[PDB]
């Protein structure tokens, strides 16, 4: 299904690429001819036009394609650099997380997870279902994207919906859900 090889693409490129003899550029990028052979060795029906069908309705806008080279966009858990193009016209947007991190927050601001970007969304909704993912308790802080743009920080559109950002600063939170 679209599931599972969704899956399993977004665990080769995020996290376990070598593992599948794969070596990615430092911008996250893989050729799809040596990543369909890989998934195919778990899927043996994967076809290029299958994965290229996957990155096209993909409802998220997990993954990139250019020429030859596919990536994951975001969720890296290895050191890559996204030159993805720049949100401008965004002015709130949101980070989920969960409340025993408000007193770190408070203190230094939403730093990254070694990551290197803070990942922000454009909609309540996503940002709450993102956080959940670190416990049941969770909260959503509105973020000033102006206050961030002001201070100097690009705010890139990493997916449909997702926003990196290198890091917010206690003064551009504006509220907790
Ligand atoms: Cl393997
Ligand atoms: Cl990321």
């Amino acid at each position: 299904s679209r599931f599972k090889v969704s899956k399993l693409m977004a665990y080769i490129l995020r996290h376990s690429p070598w593992e599948f003899g794969l070596e990615p550029d430092e911008e996250g990028f893989v050729s799809i001819e040596e990543l369909v052979n890989a998934v195919r060795k778990v899927y043996p029906w994967v076809t290029e036009e299958y994965i290229r069908e996957i990155v096209e309705r993909d409802e998220k806008g997990r993954y990139e394609i250019r020429g030859n080279k596919i990536r994951a966009r975001y969720g890296h858990s290895y050191p890559v650099i996204l030159r993805h193009e720049e949100d401008k016209e965004s002015k709130v947007l949101y980070h989920g997380t969960v409340r025993r991190n408000l007193k770190g927050i408070m203190r230094e601001g939403i730093k990254p997870m070694k990551r290197q970007y803070v990942h922000l969304s454009i909609n309540y909704e996503d940002a709450y279902n993102t956080g959940m993912r670190h416990g049941e308790d969770v909260v959503v802080l509105i973020i000033d994207a102006e206050c961030l743009r002001n201070k100097g920080y690009k705010i890139l559109k990493a997916g449909k919906k997702v926003r990196i950002v290198k890091h917010v600063p206690v003064d551009c939170i504006s509220g907790i859900l």
